[PDB]
């Protein structure tokens, strides 16, 4: 929030089968569908979210992430981060309003790590789902599946971490919240925050660019996580790593896959920070614990399986 | 966070007896006693907090709050903010570094409602309590009582909300998160946020200035609230409102008093928002439910007992 | 279980309006309507329950309890008890099988305190609602409201507690797990257990016989209690006493009312016991806390309101 | 409880090191050391338990279980089961009162599965740990680590399942709560209960006699299970299977090991049942889900690591 960037606003994932993806995202995750495209894309949101959509699905031949967008305070900030990116040397793409139904104009650049990110000031305000603006209840009564609270963050596997770190900190205004260093003091992973969250975006080093480790969704409680895991067994969804706690951020989490092999994370309550806190450090000799607090060892497929 | 204001950093409470008060804040709330000065004040903190203190107790002839200080992003910000206050015509007060042990210089000022607030750019960093900084544990091993996570906010009863609103949103950079208006569309209560919290400070209209409704400490889970309640009963503390939930901010709350009569609130899981979110509105005709979601009726003590 | 008595089998409550009562009992509490008598008597059950029905509603001029049934192990246990009640000198009424739809024969009797209890050896077995018999899931997918686990117990306000005590222990094989004694060591409340529960049925002294204080349903967790209370507000149900804890049993509870004025308590996690534990004792000077542990004081409706 | 058997009263385990064993059980588990006898046996208990002890460690150069005893109602039921055991054709062993400090006489036998069991009527009544008998608080103040509630049950890996089944049901008055059978309808595992618990003892088919799979302690909630997982991680205890849910019994669970290799379990909220319930069935084709509900796969250590 240092340069006007407030939060992750939307992510567009690629799926092999739309119908399968919708069963998963609307029936299991609890995501509410909102729009459809000229191009056949499907727009979805979470209920505590005020804007039109946060998740957009696109039928494609390979799964993965097309791009992640962050919403900025206003247009003044949009032009100022747009010019700074071009001034920094980043070749920017100007996306026109409407190219994504109900979304303002976007600035799409490519991170040195190979991922495409977007910045945007506008998006259609539909308000919280199933709730009134005046004298609102605690929650809408007919939410489904897990009833994801909101699109929280996403973790990426990437190639140039130093250059990506400079881009996000210097030109975009993210601050380092968590990090994992090796014996030399080299950042193997970096958790960047935009406000008080342990992280709004994160990168872990990888030989091949553009990899997506997972897209997360926020859940409220530890008993919500148990409910979610019961739902996984119930629907026979594939689970990566059950209810546990992360060494980094100390948040409770469950990893599972969608019909396309994309990994989804659902998690609740981690640690908070503020721009003035020193980054929490984890070391490479504690990589097991840093990822999996309770087992202190690494899931083979945690590092191998990407999309 | 628009003008660079991050969070409430400390609040100085007047207590009648330091001994009974200390026993309350450390054995019941589970706060950590960090220091003591030549004026006979004791400084305390919460364990998730990174700075030296958040609560400074002061033995007086009357309970109540002296001032509440918010920490800003940096020195530059502190300069800007103090200049802006003077331009607004607000009379600032300068407190040199050291008058409050381990705290830097501060810019004190009195809001129209009779309360003193102050900004400060820095304080002694001690890091999280009982926790190493590399490969940190999920929590410290020897915590007392409720083990409050952090000093969250405070609610003020005062006279001139309207002008206070401009003061806080226009010069200080806060933003209205929620509000309750009366029949004539007149804002009778305003909940101001800095970043993602439902509120970092809040004011409710009251004929006499200066009043302090309560100081709040954040707890983590609903079950943590059930434990605090057991403790309030166990240690025979005075309870104002048992495990319930507010309509405003939808957070789960418990109200109780310290040996001096100040009301402390312990709570968890409210609602989050962002600068671009439209204010949630509650009306006076739903005022009972606005405050007490479950019962939907007002409590005698709750609107009438202040310090 | 000292003389074959297993658990509270079913309860027949009088409602003033069937439709309103049904909305409360199927829509709010989540009880499944299973049958409908040829005389406008409707049968409902909780999902974890293995038999066809636990609650039976019937329109009458006033609210209250007609009878409370307990299920015994087998027909033989039903005979010896039948013999024992009669030999004990008790007026026994025998209802033929089928008088209550899908229910076996019953032996009813009115206890000294003025209430009607009845034993029965069998009832149509249905298995858990919405679950397979082989490789069952953790829970059925389409539960409404609070989704109560099971009819748990009921609190009777009566006049002859000693006589009632002898009847329930010596003849029915119950044992008191808890009690409250007054100044002159007189048992003012008795919590009678059948096996491990803190109480399966309880009696509190009241000048008038026959009064039904409340009927309880089990909810699994403290967070479910919270969800139940959120529902109550959204439903606008009359709440008696919010999320709190008792001293007796130490269970978490919420008292509310059905549309006919009958009290309904939803609770979780009391204490357990076995026939060899000495009865936990509470005293009259500590009454406030014995009932409301957190608040330590009694509330109007708690004692005033009966049905 | 058909025949007087109320619940598992105690279990004596063999530990390679007493200094270490004591740290695991008192520090990590929260058990209270209550005694130590001549042969260096040390007695311990869980706080909600009413009798002197439940766990008794013995230093021996081989880990494992020596015997598991059950407390029966009275001396009468003991002479009765003892008679029935001799009549059944069993070789009984009469332990004199005092063999185990503060414990009465005991009848011990070897079940066809090779496991030794005991029956006893008397043990020094001590009451809940650290709680006055009149007007008890909800919980003691100084409970360490996991603060185990009570010694719950134990799973045994034996050979003669059909023979043991008859012995327990017929002579000991236990009832088959849950079971799992193969394609040939051969009962591969039996979960037997005394009263309402999903199981007080269970046997899984194994080609070896006398093997101990795990001994269990009850923890109240899912969040308690989480705190336990943090502690295991913090104390660097060997964890077998993280916070999950079992298919059988549906209880939330965590498997881990003591300093001698004996597997310990901590869990909360299984299913409840009564003597009239049909035994829940799990078919071997779903053995994966039956054991590990969320994962639906079998972890090597689970059916391999033993005694
Ligand atoms: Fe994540
Ligand atoms: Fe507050
Ligand atoms: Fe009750
Ligand atoms: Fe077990």
């Amino acid at each position: 929030m240092n340069k006007g960037v407030m939060r992750p606003g939307h992510v567009q994932l690629r799926v092999l089968d739309m119908s399968k993806a919708l069963e998963h995202y609307v029936e299991l995750l609890g995501l509410i569908e909102m729009d459809r495209d000229d191009q056949g894309r499907v727009y979805l949101k979470a209920w505590t979210e005020v804007d039109k959509f946060s998740l957009v699905l696109r039928e494609a031949d390979e799964p993965g992430m097309d791009f992640m967008g962050f919403k900025v305070v206003d247009e003044d900030a949009l032009r100022q981060l747009e010019r700074d990116l071009m001034a920094y040397g980043c070749a920017v793409e100007q996306l026109p309003a409407g190219e994504l139904n109900s979304c303002g104009r976007r600035v799409r650049f490519q991170a040195p790590s190979g991922h495409h990110f977007e910045l945007y000031a506008d998006k259609e305000y539909t308000g919280k789902w199933g709730l009134n603006d005046v004298n609102p209840e605690a929650w809408p009564r007919d939410l489904k599946g897990m009833a994801a609270v909101r699109f929280d963050h996403a973790l990426m596997y990437g190639d140039e971490l130093p250059a990506t770190y400079d881009l996000f900190t210097k030109v975009l205004g993210f601050y380092l919240a968590e990090q994992v260093l090796d014996e030399n003091g080299t950042r193997v992973a970096q958790f960047l925050s935009l406000s008080t969250k342990a992280h709004d975006v994160a990168f872990i080093h990888h030989p091949e660019k553009g990899r997506l480790h997972h897209v997360s969704f926020h859940l409220e409680t530890w008993e919500d996580l148990l409910r979610a895991a019961d739902l996984i067994s119930m629907t026979d969804t594939s689970i990566d790593i059950g209810p546990t706690r992360h060494g980094l951020t100390h948040g409770k989490t469950i990893y599972f896959f969608d019909p396309s092999g994309n990994r989804n994370e659902v998690f609740c309550g981690g640690d908070y920070n503020y721009p003035d806190h020193k980054p929490v450090t984890w070391t490479t000799d504690q990589l097991g614990k840093a990822i999996f607090y309770h087992d202190r060892i690494l899931n083979e497929r945690f590092m191998t399986v990407l999309t």
